[PDB]
């Protein structure tokens, strides 16, 4: 009756998955194999590696792990053992929008895992520093500046997540813009994000309004893409109150894009949605809300109701109705 | 069709499981709740914590994660939200042989996870240092000396694993000693381990023989408990050849206790067995062998055959037959 003990053992070693995968991305194993067009032997794979000579044995023991994770395949072809890609590894190949290689390099950076070791000090009072600041002795801004590459990759990461979010929005939720002729994108900075809407719906005038902050505009609809999960309840309701007055009684609305935590859910992203919240707490200081918490914010903002639409992304869409 | 992408996302964040669990052990959440005898509210649990005041919100968000991991329970009792222990958390309670709290504190120590960030340099040649030495700038011996507590816990850990191994051995595999009247425990140091055999089978004379090493004896059977996974093939076969000559043609045998890697296995410990091998490679420099590799060692030692017995432990038992 030891499946119980095994769950826990596997939870203890959950980091081994992260870090084996990290090495596979670092060594770019999946691309190399796909770019090869045919499954590669140990020595063939070895010779494609950045530096030489390679420790075949270490490479073999890591492959065995990747293969057991079911990300890579091991197959006997002729008298040779050849390694291919199991289906999940398509996200380990370059040259398509869902490539996760950057995400991986970022998330599994030793320094970016570091703050997760201060979960206990997050809970016990010592302090006002973020777990990040406690583990690295600087704030992220500073950190990113002193690590411009990590920063560049990180920005490209965020830019790419916005394309994917925006794209699922216009494609999956286009009906949400029916009747709309103007939209204000709050926190849309440059306007790259809203531009997806202007492009898909040329009949809609898209305005960006960033909020002053320390280091309104009228429309049929207001949009907030991943804004609110940064603001606490006070700010969220105020902004949500400004938005009410900015959109028309007759049909106006606010479209919110953010994670909806639902722990009682069997959706595959449930776990990751939870993880993003602890990550929020460790780094930014925001949180991800449950539907009940969204309900209450909206209710406390004087709104009539809301409708949640699920999309092919971590985040969800909340159409919040002011009148 | 995104279960594929979710596996990978969950693999990326596999470390979050390790580190949330780490905080739960650090805060000793499970014991406290069990010692309370009844499920506790946030504030009740908070007041039992080492230092004060506690960040209720951080504690709540970590609990939610633990509860989603199905280690803890969340239940509404009266008008209060109360947290209990899901079955896997029994291993998070003190006072029984299978308590895993020490294991957890050890394995999830930031410094002991550190070497897993050097998997890529394990593969690429720079160097002769262990991943451990590369991440901490010292060897373990030194390290342990400068961290006597971590060392004490670690030793107690190894001592406890030997009790459990030995105990499963005499209880599950007692028939393996039938007919045996003498046994030599190679690498049994003090003799604590073999003493389990002397105690269970008083009719057996138990000798310890440690091997000289830098910083034989005759018996019906020889025993090697977790010796061989440290020696490479050369040494393994030599030792296995000495053992042949030390035990009788008529029934003599060598009993090996060590992990048998079997990647094509649905046994719950398969993953962890793999993980222990990468851990070996990162720290000690040994490896864990597949049955085929054991077969070949034994075959190359001139043995007739072997029999594998599975026991309730990570390791397995190989009776290797010399004649
Ligand atoms: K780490």
């Amino acid at each position: 009756n030891l499946s119980s003990q095994a769950k826990l053992w596997n939870f203890i070693y959950g980091f081994a998955d992260s870090l084996v995968l990290k090495s596979a991305v670092q060594l770019d194993l999946a691309n190399i194999i796909h770019n090869h067009g045919s499954p590669m032997t140990l020595s063939e794979l070895s010779l494609h590696l950045p530096s030489q000579p390679v420790n075949q044995d270490a490479l073999y023991r890591v492959l065995r792990y990747l293969v057991h994770m079911k990300l890579f395949t091991k197959s006997s072809i002729d008298g040779e053992l050849r390694y291919g890609l199991a289906p999940p590894a398509k996200f380990l190949v370059k040259g398509w929008d869902k490539c996760m290689l950057g995400a991986i390099l970022t998330i599994t950076d030793k320094d970016f895992m570091a703050p997760w070791h201060y979960l206990k000090e997050g809970i016990l009072n010592d302090s006002t520093s973020t777990a990040f600041e406690k583990a690295l002795g600087t704030n992220i801004w500073d950190y990113m500046a002193e690590h411009p590459e990590k920063n560049q990759l990180f920005n490209e990461g965020m830019a790419n997540d916005t394309r994917l979010i925006m794209s699922a929005l216009v494609k999956e939720c286009s009906s949400m813009f029916d009747g709309i002729t103007t939209i204000v994108d709050v926190g849309g900075g440059t306007g790259t994000a809203v531009r997806n809407i202007a492009k898909a719906f040329p009949h809609i005038k898209c305005t960006v309004y960033d909020l002053p902050h320390v280091i309104i505009p009228n429309a049929d609809a207001i949009m907030m893409k991943c804004i609110l999960h940064d603001w606490d309840d006070k700010e969220c309701i105020e902004i949500l109150k400004r938005c009410k007055d900015a959109v028309p009684r007759d049909g106006g609305k606010v479209i919110i894009i953010d994670i909806i935590l639902d722990v009682k859910s069997e959706h595959p992203y449930t776990k990751m949605r939870l993880t993003l919240d602890l990550d929020m707490m460790l780094n930014t200081g925001g949180k991800e809300r449950t539907e009940e918490e969204w309900k209450k914010l909206i209710h406390d903002a004087g709104y009539k109701g809301y409708k949640i639409t699920h999309i092919s992304a971590v985040q969800s869409v909340i159409e919040a109705y002011p009148y």
